[PDB]
């Protein structure tokens, strides 16, 4: 009883953001390595290097 | 917990301290209708009207 109920909520919903925006951050950071789906013979890329996807 | 309990804490300080003032103001006033102790014969005035004390 240091601090009230709101002060505590204010800080715990900043947290929430926070975690929040860790998560997409990560999974975002994750899909800059586009990977194979399957094993196989690739072809040719449609997409030369610098582009923009 | 709408309030920490410093802040409780300074309002019934704060609070108690008013209960002092006024006690005091209450005496300071009364002491200014200067009263007889006793029944009896009243000499010279030894301080004038206008005179400080």
């Amino acid at each position: 009883q240091a601090v009230s109920k709101q002060q505590y909520a204010d800080a715990n919903a900043a947290y929430l953001q926070s975690k929040a925006a860790v998560e997409q951050a990560r999974i975002n950071l994750r899909y800059t390595k586009v990977l194979s789906p399957i094993s196989g013979r690739i072809g040719r890329s449609a997409v030369t290097e610098g582009a923009l996807v």
